[PDB]
């Protein structure tokens, strides 16, 4: 039966120890006071720091990054042992090593590998470990880093490697962060989502206040936001494309493809991903808005009054068939447009992500990307025909709240149509392999 | 070229045999009778147990548990041979120790390997390895386990480390279960869903056919899914975050988080996930249901009626706009309320889930999580608005069957919000830590 | 630090020697002229091919397969080196060995190891690497394997090993296709939809074109797609389990099941997955334009002009209750009949099937698969009790198109009712364990 040797005895330091009991370990305690340790699993003695380190090949130092500094008073104890460094820090960037880098200057007699700091104590107590059930290894020795790696199977976890001692400085980057690269999407619909917000108020229900004066400020339950979410959904899905578009264009100007990309458009190409299920968020929201218009009293009400005007006022409509291609033409397009739009999503999982090759990929995500566009661009073009851009349709001087969301796509598709045609496009095919 | 032995040529020795020649190995198969095996590939010869076992260094055993008696009889044979126990059992607990433990007592002189018992012999021959992709592998002597491994890898398989032989007793019982966490959430929705059946048929087509007797009994086809369905949806996602409540309260009571919680909670802590996906389940026939009510006969029948009666007698509706409130308010509480419904179901898949750390898990599964439950108590309490909670409501002494689902979530909701209070949280926050 | 070489300075070269600058590697770049190596990262020398392979231990070839032929001028230098062979191919099938194996022969003294050969130089320099994260190796030496993955780590991506060298035909073949399987469904569905859209074209927009001359012809905007989509969903999904029957029904001739299937079947057998997720394709859409119904102007028209002849004309609708049955029928079946077509699709990830033993994956695939086809096959046929099959129907001599639709369901629920009768089934138990 193994020995394993635990620094600390505070938070994790009991919940890795009795994990380890019921798992079939020598554990061996070390804190600063082996007299008074008051918590404690059964079968495990807790010994001194130079008392404990002489028993295990295996030692875990489950404390903070300043209360390093004993260590330095025992590095002849340390010599050749197995040091598993699982400590993180309060925020980013805090060092500017990381904790095993800085670890192994202070025993350089000793192996260390960086493991268990993404998994939290209290999924160990619990075992309700859900999120943490990866653990990351990444170290120099790799005939120590396996017998760490025979540990964590031991705990039913994962044990997914990490390379050499040069991925500790990324490691400690991965439990800290909360949504790192959706933090620009967020902000970007949520400035948008506003913005939109009060341009439709004072369409809606400040013009039907100031003229005609009625209370009609019910809109903003489902309507105001059935006019918020699509743009939203459109806007965000044409910024997914221009970097596209414009990298194309800016490797032309330049006749190359072997310089750097301008540093804004480098973040704003590692945030395509991040934009596009955001857009599909608000793309379902205008779908599931759409879907239950017709239990919305306002719409059970205005289809009961324009029924009894029609029916006590003798004249009829006479079915003009020409609306009835248009209300059946962007409808059409629309289910066709959004089921594309799922499907860019499901290929977005990354089990799925991982079970296709590029090819299949870039012809998922590029060549039916822009057919998507297309088809949420025609579905709010022929509903915009039905409008028809009359001056009878701005309020003061403003016009009908979706048109300001249609400088976008029409400005992708129009270039995009550019970089299709044969004078441009076989001068992409070399460039794309070397050229002046 | 390497040669692989395989004793017993029944069932799956000669599915895996036949895999073995189509990938170069010089397979060797051991029976009882060498004389008369009718049943073989190709390319394979038959041997004695005695014969066979001196050619190979890799020997499986493809034999039950029961006739293990023979291996005594040989065990000077297999010294330092690497035995690959892949026996299974009938059912879950039939012996004290696992087959492998079983086998290594039976030969001690040789190095145990569990592996191959997930994966089926049909889908060996037929090629059409779905579900059984991954083998699992488990042992202690590390250098003979990856020989395992790298035959695996050869047949097209994906070998999953287990770590020493004590998880042996862990992987027999895997391919056995069928859905062993799933029973609790089943039950506890069939018998809610059965007692809510009987309960609404009483309503909705027992009343009718005792007071004003028309027979209305096609209520059984959507409306009365359509009312047992989301008070299911609504009481198991409530029953979800009930044991968060309820231990965090049972923390206070002991004034430590080190004592054990009193195993009937620590079973409903592990069926967190397992109610919530049945929750989205039902709620989202709850969707489907209401999103399909205007193409309901009795839908397009009952709009008919009210219509012609508002036309032949000339009084009209007034469009009483608080109605218009609230109409469109808990439809906009509902789509809020499942959108990030279905947003804690793209988190639960396996591979969503282990591309997060738990900081942001935690923020989507209960930061997030409780503003679903929110969202859903209000889109009944704002449709509970419209019914008011008048004496004409209860049909015999009953009310209108929606209010009992409401029992569960305004009393966590209620106790929650006092779990969020500074009298309580600071305490909360100490006691994460370590606290008498 | 380690040194790594790359023969070649081409597209590749320079896109891998770059990511490895970046991640702390000697690099020595080999090319046919070191006077003249214009596009070259910084800290990277370039040398002859004589030269820069007596530097490093590791060596990685960049050029093409044609361009083999200067290595057997230097195979001295090469002697226990490691060459890692990433070469592709034009075309599937071009040559008869692969390219490691055809680089070995050339160089008998040296390891090859299959690696990198699936990403792209694009995604190394961009950074973008989404589909491109896993990179396969397969190889002899297991050793000098170990050392190729302990690169590949380094530069942030993901190993998957794959066995001995002979998988390296196999691994060539994977960048270079672009949906294999996917090819049968799609000629299938297309070959189905064009076939059904002409045939109701006929009945819809012609007939009443030829008598009561009215134009008619918006039908194919909503409610044509509406009738291609769920019959080509309904005949796919009877597609699927067709195979069953036959082979189950083919086993039963034979006698056996130790015969190979007839090269016919076995290729439809392969392709049972890639048909049910197009068959969730079309019925997503066939939900899609349903719930979309009343919103389309030609409903809100008819709704219109039905209500108000029951308006002015004082006669009424008894509301019939036998119908109210049978459109509150067909809608409750088809919903319960999607909701597990859903969930067999949510069941087809690659990550939620490897985390479901074979036994609950036949559960749902084929213990709930059927139950699906019943659900379908009611929803249509309670659907078909309205028209009743009645002369007053079919237009020319032809039916109401979705009939033919039923013959391929109907043929597969009566055999497969077949073959559960006990007469039949304990017949099935017996041979799928060895039976004469
Ligand atoms: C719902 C949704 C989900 C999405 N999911 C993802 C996701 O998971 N991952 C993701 O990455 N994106 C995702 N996206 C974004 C979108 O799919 C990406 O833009 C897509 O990966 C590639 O689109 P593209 O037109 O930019 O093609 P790209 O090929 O990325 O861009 C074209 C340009 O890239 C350069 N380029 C491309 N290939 C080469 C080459 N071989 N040599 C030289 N230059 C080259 C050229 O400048 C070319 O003009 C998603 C979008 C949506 C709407
Ligand atoms: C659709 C859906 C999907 C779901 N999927 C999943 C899933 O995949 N996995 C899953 O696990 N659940 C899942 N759930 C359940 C739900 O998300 C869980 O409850 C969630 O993981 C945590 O919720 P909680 O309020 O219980 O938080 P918890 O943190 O689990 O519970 C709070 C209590 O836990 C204890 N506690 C928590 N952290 C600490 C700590 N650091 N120290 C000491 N005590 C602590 C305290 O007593 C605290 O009061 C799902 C639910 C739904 C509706
Ligand atoms: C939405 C959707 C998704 C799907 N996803 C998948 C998917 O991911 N993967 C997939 O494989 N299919 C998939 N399918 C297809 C379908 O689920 C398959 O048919 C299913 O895997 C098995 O169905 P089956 O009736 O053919 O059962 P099977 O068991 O495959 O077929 C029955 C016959 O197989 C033979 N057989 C089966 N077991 C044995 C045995 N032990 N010994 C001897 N003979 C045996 C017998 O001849 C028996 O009669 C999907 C279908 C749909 C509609
Ligand atoms: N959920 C978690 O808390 C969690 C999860 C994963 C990783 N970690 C990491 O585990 C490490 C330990 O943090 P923790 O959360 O578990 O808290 P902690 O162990 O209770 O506090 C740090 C430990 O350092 C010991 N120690 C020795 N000398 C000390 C000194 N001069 N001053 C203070 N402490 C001294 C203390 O125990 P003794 O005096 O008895 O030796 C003390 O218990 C951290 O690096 C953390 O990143 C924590
Ligand atoms: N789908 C599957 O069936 C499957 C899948 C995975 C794993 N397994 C496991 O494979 C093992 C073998 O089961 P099986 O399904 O393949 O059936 P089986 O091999 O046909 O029956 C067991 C074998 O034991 C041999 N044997 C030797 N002495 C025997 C004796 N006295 N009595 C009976 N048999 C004797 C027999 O062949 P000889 O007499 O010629 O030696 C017989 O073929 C099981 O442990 C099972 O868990 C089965
Ligand atoms: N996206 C990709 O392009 C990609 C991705 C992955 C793998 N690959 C593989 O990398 C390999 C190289 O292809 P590549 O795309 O990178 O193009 P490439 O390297 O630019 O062209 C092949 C290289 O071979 C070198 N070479 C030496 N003698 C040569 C000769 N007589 N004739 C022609 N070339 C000679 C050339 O550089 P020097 O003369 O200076 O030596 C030339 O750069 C291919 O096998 C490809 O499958 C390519
Ligand atoms: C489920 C399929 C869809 C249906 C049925 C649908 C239906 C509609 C309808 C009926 C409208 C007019 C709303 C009104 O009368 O005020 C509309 C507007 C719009 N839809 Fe869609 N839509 C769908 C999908 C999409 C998709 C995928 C997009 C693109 C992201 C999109 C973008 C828009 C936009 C921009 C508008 C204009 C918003 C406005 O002017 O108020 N829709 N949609
Ligand atoms: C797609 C979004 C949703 C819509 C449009 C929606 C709509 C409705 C409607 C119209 C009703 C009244 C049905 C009737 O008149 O008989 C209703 C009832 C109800 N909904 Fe929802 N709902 C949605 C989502 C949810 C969610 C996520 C939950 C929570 C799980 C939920 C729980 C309920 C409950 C408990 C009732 C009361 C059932 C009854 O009293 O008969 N709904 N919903
Ligand atoms: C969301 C659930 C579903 C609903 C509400 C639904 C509803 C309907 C409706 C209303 C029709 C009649 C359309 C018309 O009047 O022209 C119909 C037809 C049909 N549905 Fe469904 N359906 C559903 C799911 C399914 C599924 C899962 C299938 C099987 C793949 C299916 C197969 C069919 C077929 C074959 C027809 C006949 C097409 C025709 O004769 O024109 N449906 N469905
Ligand atoms: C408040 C919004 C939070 C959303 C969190 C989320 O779902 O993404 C988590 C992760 C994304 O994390 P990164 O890939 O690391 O950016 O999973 C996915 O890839 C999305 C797949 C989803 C495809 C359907
Ligand atoms: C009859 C219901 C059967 C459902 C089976 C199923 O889907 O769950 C299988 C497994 C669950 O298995 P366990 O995690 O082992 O409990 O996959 C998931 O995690 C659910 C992800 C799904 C997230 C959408
Ligand atoms: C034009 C249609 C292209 C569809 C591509 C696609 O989604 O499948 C890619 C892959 C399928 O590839 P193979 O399994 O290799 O056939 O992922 C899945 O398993 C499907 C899971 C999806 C389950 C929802
Ligand atoms: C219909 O609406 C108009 C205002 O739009 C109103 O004046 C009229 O009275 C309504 N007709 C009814 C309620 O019959
Ligand atoms: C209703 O439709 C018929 C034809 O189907 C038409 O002749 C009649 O005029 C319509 N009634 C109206 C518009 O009131
Ligand atoms: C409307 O329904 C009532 C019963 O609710 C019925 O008596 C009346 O005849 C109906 N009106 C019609 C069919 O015009």
């Amino acid at each position: 039966q193994e020995t394993v040797c635990i620094f600390g005895t505070g938070d994790f330091g009991r919940s890795l120890g009795l994990k380890m009991l019921q798992c079939g370990y020598s554990v061996v305690f070390g804190s600063r006071n082996p007299q008074k340790t008051t918590l404690l699993p059964s079968g495990a003695e807790v010994l001194s720091y130079s008392e404990a380190a002489k028993k295990s090949g295996i030692i875990i130092i489950a404390i903070h990054r300043e209360h390093y500094d004993f260590l330095t008073e025992l590095t002849e104890v340390l010599n050749g042992k197995i040091l598993v460094d699982i400590s993180n820090n309060l925020k980013i960037n805090q060092y500017p090593e990381s904790n095993a880098e800085y670890l192994a200057h202070l025993v350089p007699g000793a192996h260390v590998v960086k493991a268990f700091n993404t998994i939290s104590a209290w999924a160990l107590q619990s075992g309700a470990l859900d999120a943490s059930r990866q653990v990351f290894v990444c170290g120099n020795d790799s005939k120590a880093k396996q017998r760490v790696m025979d540990i964590v199977r031991n705990l039913g976890l994962t044990p997914m490697d990490q390379g050499s001692l040069m991925a500790a400085k990324e490691i400690e980057k991965y439990p800290l962060q909360l949504f790192p690269m959706w933090r620009f999407p967020f902000y970007l619909s949520a400035v948008l989502c506003v913005f939109l917000f009060f341009y439709c108020v004072i369409r809606d229900v400040i013009y039907p206040y100031v003229y005609e004066k009625k209370d009609n400020t019910f809109r903003m339950a489902i309507s105001i936001p059935n006019r918020i979410f699509p743009i939203t959904a459109l806007t965000l899905l044409a910024l997914v494309y221009l970097p596209g578009v414009i990298a194309a264009i800016l490797q032309l100007y330049r006749g190359t493809k072997y310089r750097r990309f301008p540093d804004w458009l480098d973040h704003w190409m590692l945030c395509r991903k991040q934009l596009g299920l955001v857009a599909l968020g608000f793309a379902f929201l205008h779908v599931l808005y759409t879907l239950v218009i017709p239990i919305r009293y306002y719409v059970r009400w205005r289809l009961g009054n324009l029924t009894v005007t029609q029916a006590i006022l003798k004249k009829e409509n006479p079915f003009s068939t020409s609306s009835a291609w248009l209300s059946d033409s962007y409808v059409a397009l629309g289910i066709l447009g959004f089921f594309l739009f799922v499907l860019l999503g499901i290929t977005s999982l990354p089990s799925v992500s991982n079970a296709v090759n590029w090819r299949e990929f870039r012809f998922v995500q590029s060549k039916l990307g822009y057919l998507t566009l297309i088809l949420c661009t025609a579905h709010t073009l022929v509903y915009g025909g039905k409008r028809f851009l009359s001056p009878s349709n701005l309020r003061w001087y403003l016009p009908a709240a979706y048109v300001l969301g249609l400088i976008i796509p029409c400005t992708v598709l129009v270039i995009k149509f550019v970089l299709i045609m044969p004078c441009v496009d076989n001068t992409l095919t070399r460039i794309r392999q070397g050229w002046e």
